[PDB]
């Protein structure tokens, strides 16, 4: 899934 670009993200 979708996480690791959630972390540039917030």
């Amino acid at each position: 899934g979708n996480h690791w670009a959630v972390g540039h993200l917030m």
